[PDB]
């Protein structure tokens, strides 16, 4: 499914997103934005052989398991398929583990280099929630 900017924002509210770890809001949705393009059948595999999944393309070599990346080590312990899935529940459960991480927000790419530091606000300025 392709989430609205509003829909999604409301659906990562519901699911605990909002402030965790500290991030607020609007950068989990400028992240799914820029990873993903807010759908969550998204794939995008990479050089070393790993794939990106779903909305907030997580990666198969740490936390998903896809079946065809060695050396994987599955930390959220599901299968890739599940993060591509209309209900964001894995992908939200599992993205609370990466930014737990010790890291942060600096695991999503697009979020480092195109989110941090922004008016992040004004992805869900407008939005009912």
């Amino acid at each position: 499914k392709v989430f609205g900017r509003c829909e999604l924002a409301a659906a990562m509210k519901r699911h605990g997103l909002d402030n965790y770890r500290g991030y607020s809001l609007g950068n989990w949705v400028c992240a799914a934005k820029f990873e993903s393009n807010f759908n969550t059948q998204a794939t995008n595999r990479n050089t070393d052989g790993s794939t990106d999944y779903g909305i907030l393309q997580i990666n198969s070599r740490w936390w998903c398991n896809d079946g065809r990346t060695p050396g994987s080590r599955n930390l959220c312990n599901i299968p890739c398929s599940a993060l591509l899935s209309s209900d964001i529940t894995a992908s939200v459960n599992c993205a609370k583990k990466i930014v737990s991480d010790g890291n942060g927000m600096n695991a999503w790419v697009a979020w480092r280099n195109r989110c941090k530091g922004t008016d992040v606000q004004a992805w869900i300025r407008g939005c009912r929630l």
